[PDB]
């Protein structure tokens, strides 16, 4: 009862060792492995220091202008600061753009926008999942609506041409006239090319819809001016703050302000609709410590060191892609414009499903993804590979070429295990063959060793080995 | 680069001073003031240490055994550990109960349950807001649906009797037959009594509905066995992990497993599917680690102690206010908070929260069951969790009752100088623009901050 | 062809004898029996002559002045005439009221209004079915939405006090604040009293809702000025044109025009758009001609007379039944029908409607406000419109009360031979399978058919 | 008060002269004019005699098997008879097909099926209106949902190829995979070719949807075996009973019964869903007199005189179309397979909007309709023309050739008035020029005279000049 006070002060290491132990083992796993997953990255030490601040303790509903309670002098300073830096980082004029920084994550942010501009059962159009789209853009089958976007709104996808790997803007322009979308989403999870915001904008205006850009995967590249900005043509732009922006987990909603169109002119009503949808609509108290982390990350994103980091990110992808082409791999759309590439593993007689398990055992992380062609979702042909994470650890073009060879070694290994499993074998069985087979298990042990040795040569951002 | 390598290592203090400065000023404000807001509390140092871990970097879509990406050996250990401790802390048999720990916060958790059990336009019944209910339980007017619960589902509220301050279970039982709810919510934001879970459960079963308990405000009291557990009669129980449980911000959804009547429970898969891939993306692992750490602390006897203290202080605080002539809604309290009806002093919570705020005493206005206007709320909601974490005891809270009283007297004064009838904007003008008054505040604040500084402020050493 | 030319000219009798035979047998059944069903009536010969006109052949999408096809000079004359007579018959100023006469029937009319003023998932409040409400006002259970009104909109019922038999306006006023209806329906299928339109209107305005009156059952009484007009307080009034108005089957939607409060009424265009192109296609012109003919007859003093007679007979019928020991719900009636609570005789309307049916006395079962079961309805609904059109007067209805009584006694008997507890299928078996009984029926039927034949049967000369 | 009885017996002529007068003037208008509107026809005398029967007086809720009230011995005989004749007329085995005959009209029938199989906000796919579709198949714009089908369900249209005039089945097969319809509608209001039920059925089964056929416009041709039956591939078939079937106004819903598919087999659940949706779902008491009329019409539809009438209907269309082609007119899809044709008036420098008004003044009835091309809905290019009505009056191939010339005279006249109105003139003004111009008004008066003389040579089915 008297030790209760020594409880709220006791460091984590002493307080709870079981959790401490896990954090350590995870920190170590992150260190000796190769992170090639397009969505992961390492947050800076400063950003992580903000998350554990006393900002966790302040409960504040509403926005800076109008809060439900008092005692928000500093929380207002903070939210305001965060909003200013966000507009600044993307070079936006606060008279033409606004920003909400309360979303808890990427998904929540998207959902808030649909709830504000679309309304229940409203129509939304997004990139089909197998063609590189995201769940929050809509996902359903003929018998069931899986994603929330599909459960509460009426969604229909547009696809990419399976022969070019690019988005079929023509067919989208046609279907939009039949579907009458209230909002069209321009954003992807596994697409290596730049989106034609200008064309998508012409299509949106043609049907009187809104053009929303979910730039979660390229927000970092956009700030460094390495890829066209979606802010030139969209009405709204949402984004996670982790991934390429390299902050903590949180989301943001950017929206236009001022005169929309003329004749005599009509105004943008986005701001109030969106603010109302986030709160009191969908959320409660904002996670202030997360806003502080986002703020810290936006300041770092405007440094020239970051702009450099990003040019490096893109350059490594080119090198990685070139090295894999030379090794005989087929890259969707032939190449990339950003930080990732979708490797069509059919050109090697295997599929991404079995390939991600073998590479994983070898401490090389990445994930399977269907290629535009793919006649089956149960046997995805590709592997999605990104460079943001490894580039933060300092890898350069020559380093990524070595990575290309490790990945290749892995694909060769997975192919060996596939011929050993059979023709109509199941992924369930493949995974068993991969664990209970000394012959294959030996190869893995070997490759993993070379991968972990190489990985250890580079630093691991964050707090002191924690 | 050579500098980019260290930019990611530069401590916050050096890296970004503008934000660092803010965190310091806020930490200080938290120290010299009296936190009487029922929903706030101070998270322990250990919990905060987990939030800033390298767990922020791991992206893990899915659940343990149902992961999308590889390399989740430890994230699985962590999520699993967190789920085990959650069931343990509330004394639940994993054969009869399950738990999802991915919700980002309280609201998200509630919304996921509605999405899983109710479905679009389904009917939901919750406690009316002015009667102490929460937004996520439904909130609409005759011309507009404000809360998401009201926008995507069909909600209708049940009220409390304005003469007793208690929930009118009889009228609810009657309306439920006409409304046909698919889910009834049992949870409150400003109600000082225990909920009759057993009666609410009989009503739910009568209409074939589900009984969901949103125990966000009393999850801490429940773990310490200080107030009846909603786990005895509900099908689902959601909860924030901050507030009385004293963790970081996150939410949890508890759901029954096993036989319902032979018919079985289908909650688990519906709820898991609704959280992800339904509503959320990658889970905030660092928050799950914080929740895990908080659940272990919640099972210590020191916590059990902390909680009995929380309830005790409320009783003392309420008794001291009654003696000072204040009227407590429903006469008293069973938990950690009380709704003080300020009509008994000729003022309203609207003006009173601004004056107490100026004096570094934090709390908020709330309408009393009677109240014929939402623009002039009669009460003040006061909670003890936060100050109790700083070590205040019964005698300390009696001194607090006097500070609050001083405040009410002061708010009344600015009100007597304004005249029986005057807008709120006038009242504030007279408070900030008067020698004798802004002077009164300055004085009271000084006594409040001196008293406050005598107690510790939990958290990381010092920002 | 030479025969195809005449196939289209061959009279029904020669053309299709099988159908002709059926029409004859039905016309005869209608003659020798006693029609006591509150919703049935006999349409005049003139009205029936219009239905078979060459108006069936004209396809006219749209409205007068808003037609889609050409060649509508006369269809416009007709629709316009019909609209003028409708407003006239109810004494409405075309500057304050409008009317749509395209609905195919009562139900379609109601549905069009909901679709125009309420919108998908909008809230509607109507009289509960077991308390004398109609399906189109909403009908659902805890597990399923039966009526279309319940499937496409969110409906909740209000009830009558089971101790007075009257609508509980107080409880409705209370629930309306919690439910927030967008439209409240004031109309009944089995309620013998006048509705308090003024009170319902105050409640509608309190929640910003619309007050719709479905006067299908009393449209005839309203035209004759025999019962208060719902046109004094409602925004919209829908109605079937058969039943008490005595026309052919069709519906009408009356809606306010002008200033609502300066805010104006937007009903007209919403309602017109909802009927077409919204819900319907080409209007049934021959039915509109029949309605027109019926509205002219409704304004004659002979009709005004017919109606006072209708109400008078009900009073006599109810008084004679009270004297025979029967209990009338809410003690009596204000209109054309009465709900007889058969519990006062130890039987239920379920068994009683089958026995009276066998005796050529038609009517139907209906639950009484009390009734703890929908599978064993306590009452019998009885109306006088139909028999009054055949010329029955007060003295005649007293004889009818005796036939009905004889019937109740008989149904009770088969019930005493079955034992205090026995399923319904048993009861019917004993009725049709017993010498003394099937014999009783045969006897009573004979007296009923003899009495019935003494009166004329309106309609075309003789089929 | 005593005359009240003489009121319910007084004939219409004496009772209400104002309405009687209207019926007469209308009967006469019908006689001296040429009915070329594809949806109109003349009901036989027998059918009209049933409508005014004492069947109007019987109120009966429910279906033959289970009614809410008693005294339905004959109403059951009648409904049952009507159901038997309906299945018979279309050659359906009552073990494989069922029928509901309570719908009040075509629209109500369609709506009942959507409500039973689709459910609120369910997805439906129908032929686009400007491409010859019907309102009840769905009709909306980017800013508003007009038709009830669009207000209560989520509809999206499929189009016809504007270069061939035919339905683009390929594009529909593609969009159906993205839209996931729960029901696909196969039926048209202005399409002159036969629908590929077999292909549409393959597409329905591909998405697990239902194939509904709205054969309102060709129900008569189907009974005479003059055009392929939709009953071979559809799950449900709805239909009005007027139009080509030549009965009174009412609707019917035909639905499959028995085993749907195998594996072990699953059954059809259409019957109960559809019956429940009609009542107590959407309707109240059925219009018995209308069911009697439908019954009488179905018996006439099975006579060889009818089968002959129908072959005649189709033959006249061919002749009419051939005569118009020879006069230089362009028929959409080159010709017709059924009873109607869409004449593209662009080939003459005018539009259907102005043409329908001039022909109307000349007592030649028909209506405008957009052609697949048409870049504007406010200036429809075509005229829809049908032969059912005139064929019932006895016109034959040679008669229709004379009709083609009257129509031509009309088009020539409308073109004269168009050059006289101007370039950017409005249809509002065109109509004024047409009424306040003796020059043009003289032409009309003349043509009308020749049209009415020709029309009077033929009989007008129905009751004795009433
Ligand atoms: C990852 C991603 C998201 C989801 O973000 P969360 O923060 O995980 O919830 C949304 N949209 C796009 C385009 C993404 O890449
Ligand atoms: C505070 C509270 C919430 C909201 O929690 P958040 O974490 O702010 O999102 C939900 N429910 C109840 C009952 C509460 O008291
Ligand atoms: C009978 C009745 C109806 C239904 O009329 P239909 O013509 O059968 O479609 C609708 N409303 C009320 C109030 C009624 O009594
Ligand atoms: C005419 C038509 C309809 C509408 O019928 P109504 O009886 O006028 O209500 C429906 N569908 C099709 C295909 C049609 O041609």
């Amino acid at each position: 009862w008297s030790s209760h006070e020594q409880m709220l002060a006791q460091p984590l290491k002493d307080s709870d060792a079981e959790v401490y132990d896990i954090i350590k083992k995870e920190s170590n796993r992150q260190r000796v492995g190769l992170e090639l997953i397009a969505s992961e990255n390492f947050a800076s030490r400063a950003v992580l220091e903000a998350l554990g601040s006393c900002l966790n303790n302040k409960y504040s509903l509403g926005y800076p202008g109008q809060r439900y309670y008092g005692g928000t002098e500093h929380i207002d300073e903070l939210e305001t600061l965060c909003q200013k830096r966000a507009l600044q980082a993307y070079g936006l004029d606060p008279q033409c753009w606004g920003v909400n920084v309360q979303p808890y994550s990427g998904s929540p942010a998207n959902f808030a926008v649909y709830t504000a501009l679309v309304e229940p059962h409203g129509r939304i159009m997004g990139l089909d999942l197998p063609d590189g789209g995201h769940l929050t853009h809509g996902f359903m089958t003929d018998k069931k609506k899986i994603s929330a976007t599909s459960i509460f709104f009426e969604s229909m996808a547009y696809k990419v041409n399976p022969d070019t790997g690019y988005i079929d803007y023509d067919r989208l322009e046609e279907n939009a006239r039949l579907f009458h979308p209230k909002l069209i989403i321009a954003g992807t999870s596994c697409y290596s090319r730049n989106l034609d915001y200008g064309r998508l904008r012409k299509i949106a205006d043609e049907n009187g819809a809104y053009l929303m850009a979910d730039m979660a995967h390229i927000s970092g590249l956009v700030v460094a001016g390495v890829v066209p900005s979606p802010f030139e043509h969209c009405h709204v732009v949402t984004t996670t703050t982790h991934k390429t922006l390299r902050g903590c987990r949180a989301g943001m909603i950017f929206y236009r302000r001022g005169v929309r169109s003329v004749d005599k002119e009509i105004l943008y009503n986005l701001e109030s609709l969106i603010n109302s949808a986030v709160f009191p609509g969908l959320q409660g108290g904002p996670h202030n410590h997360a806003i502080a982390g986002v703020a810290v990350a936006l300041k770092q994103a405007m440094t020239p060191e970051f702009k450099e980091y990003q040019r490096q990110v893109v350059a490594n992808c080119r090198a990685l892609s070139a090295a894999l082409v030379e090794l005989g791999y087929k890259i969707v759309t032939g190449g990339s414009d950003n930080h990732l590439i979708l490797v069509d593993l059919r050109s090697k007689g295997t599929d991404g499903g079995r390939a991600e398990k073998v590479l994983e055992a070898c401490s090389i992380a990445c994930n399977k993804n269907t290629c535009p062609g793919d006649k089956s979702a149960l046997r995805p042909s590709g592997l999605r590979l990104g460079t943001p994470a490894l580039t933060s650890r300092g890898l350069l073009e020559k380093d990524f070429q070595k990575v290309a060879h490790f990945i290749h070694r892995g694909i060769e290994l997975t192919v060996q295990i596939q011929d050993d499993t059979g023709p109509r074998a199941t992924l369930k069985e493949f995974k068993e063959k991969l664990a209970g087979d000394e012959k294959h298990q030996r190869a893995v042990r070997a490759l993993r060793q070379e991968v972990e040795s190489f990985a250890a040569l580079f630093p691991l951002p964050g707090l002191p080995g924690f």
